[PDB]
């Protein structure tokens, strides 16, 4: 049966970075780690760059998900931002990869503004996910107010005036009440959440998405077991970092032995993360514009391009 | 709001006015030998409805050829060339045959002169033996009684570039497969497939959806539409004018409903819509009408009057 993605492994992909320079120092890229994440300069210019140049080209070619309709109708005046999202399950380490994308094509063939929006700051409060009890269910696609989150996609693309967007704590584990940020258009926008790829058709009736105002789509993977393990170890440096705050929703995990950081971690997993990634990540995988597939270190050791 | 909807939705002045300067290709002689039987297809409708769907098609086309391009210089190989996969789905007797028809003449010679392949879905049906035996015939149309682990590797194959695809042919005389008819299929660059079930996919009950369906290899999809009460009548008009024609024949598999008074047949064929395609209507095709990238909706006089885009 023939198959939708063209398949590279490192060397390959890598190979593929041709003359694209790099753009930041070991300094700039130590900076960009996310907790429980590594990043080496080996990765930026073997992974990232090639990805880099792949990018541009679909840019500097007004190729967008919304190009043809536009010229069937009317292409107007454009100067439309292009749209990356980046997907995968928590731990995974979308967040590192939207980071160095960011800073990379911020200063790559010239200088774009390049805006990174995380679709956290879109949850419900954790008011509304009390009211529907869906706050087993952080993360899920429910969890997420879309409504808003298109209607902001859609403002910032179409070029609306003033466009402001929620935004998440993660100390007080919920969205910041007047925390609101003014987004400004950029020339790309980057963004990043667990449920950027949900469609009508993977589960519904109609409703718009988000997903159809991207114009490529990055996912992130790694196996269950690892982003398991992953999940945890996140956790245990969670405990010595933001759980230490006193205000800090989690504070109480703090003071957990490393045995029971260590239950209280896997059933978190297990019980939450686990199934959002069984029912409404894993199936969206091959959906991507690209998939990024790392091993246990960390490292994206394969690549899958979607013809 | 109209943000979002996930459909856009013209008239026909509105549609119509989208056909700019496509020019036809086509004369009023080439058309009318394209009608259906109880089908109209008018000059009109060729250029209001098929010339503005032949843009909008043709510019998805070079999009995703210029996709490979510049892919193709990423990558620095070369050799493409996918052909492009349309579907065309719709209720029996809503006229997707037609629609599949002219189509196949426009895409045929509109920018440029394509190869243009257009396979139509029952070839694939199991032969009236196999749905005797899985008691699948008072369901001929439904999913089930479709092949299609065969449907999906015929257009894989096709699509991939394989050397001798073949393809199954039915007949509506012997109201089955042809034994050994199958037809070998050379690749072509655009593909039109016409079925009922086109658009079945994971969504339509979800057990094991963890197969593949031929809905994952087409690239656009269109579903001809018209309300449960116009196809009824539809269907009942058309088997009398089988009954006229195809029925006639002594070897027809329903000659015996030549015999039937035109009362009858009338009766005939309600019990054969409300009993048969009425349900796989209600049951697996309308529940896909939302998926479709085009819509087109016809009146009561098999006209298209209004158009849906899913954007
Ligand atoms: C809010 C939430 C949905 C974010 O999910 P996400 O979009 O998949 O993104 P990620 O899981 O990749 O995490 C993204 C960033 O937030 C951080 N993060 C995630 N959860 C965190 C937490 N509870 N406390 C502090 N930081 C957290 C990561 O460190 C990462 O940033 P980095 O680049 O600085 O490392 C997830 O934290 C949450 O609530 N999940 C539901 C169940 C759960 O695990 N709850 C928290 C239990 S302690
Ligand atoms: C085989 C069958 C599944 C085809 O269904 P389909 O894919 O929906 O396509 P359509 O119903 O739109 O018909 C397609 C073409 O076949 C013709 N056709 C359909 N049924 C026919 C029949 N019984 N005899 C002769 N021609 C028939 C139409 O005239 C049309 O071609 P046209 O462009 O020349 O008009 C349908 O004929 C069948 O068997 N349905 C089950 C119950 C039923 O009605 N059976 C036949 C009762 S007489």
């Amino acid at each position: 049966l023939m198959t939708p993605y063209l398949q590279f492994d490192r060397n390959q992909w890598a190979a593929l970075r041709d003359s694209v320079p790099m753009t930041l120092s070991e300094d700039e890229i130590a900076r960009l780690k996310g907790i429980n994440e590594d990043l080496s300069l080996e990765e930026v210019a073997e992974i990232y760059l090639p990805l880099s140049r792949l990018l541009n080209f679909y840019i500097s070619s007004n190729l967008r998900r919304q190009a043809v309709l536009e010229q069937f109708l009317g292409t107007n005046g454009q100067r439309i931002p292009y749209i990356i999202s980046i997907a995968g399950s928590v731990a995974v380490g979308k967040s590192t990869t939207a980071r160095v994308l960011q800073a990379l094509l911020s200063r790559w063939p010239e200088h774009r503004r390049v805006e990174l929006i995380t679709t956290d700051g879109f949850l419900h409060p954790n008011q509304v996910l009390k009211e529907r009890g869906l706050m087993k269910k952080k993360g899920f696609p429910e969890s997420y107010d879309m409504h808003r989150l298109v209607k902001f996609v859609s403002d910032l693309k179409s070029g609306v005036p003033n466009v402001t967007a929620p935004v998440y704590s993660h100390l007080i584990y919920d969205v910041i009440p007047d925390g609101d940020k003014t987004v400004v258009q950029p020339d790309i926008l980057i963004l990043e959440g667990l449920n950027v790829l949900q469609s009508g058709m993977d589960y519904d009736p109609h409703h718009v998405f988000v997903s159809d105002f991207v114009d490529f789509s990055i996912y992130v993977d790694a196996p269950e077991d690892l982003l398991q393990t992953w999940y945890i170890n996140r956790f245990l440096k969670f405990r010595e970092g933001a759980f230490t705050d006193p205000d800090s929703y989690f504070h109480n995990y703090a003071k957990l032995t490393k045995e029971e950081a260590i239950k209280t971690a896997m059933t978190l997993w297990k019980e939450i993360n686990w199934l959002n990634l069984k029912q409404n990540i894993l199936p969206t995988r091959e959906r991507a514009s690209l998939i990024l597939t790392k091993s246990a270190n960390h490292a994206v050791e394969e690549v899958r391009l979607r013809k």
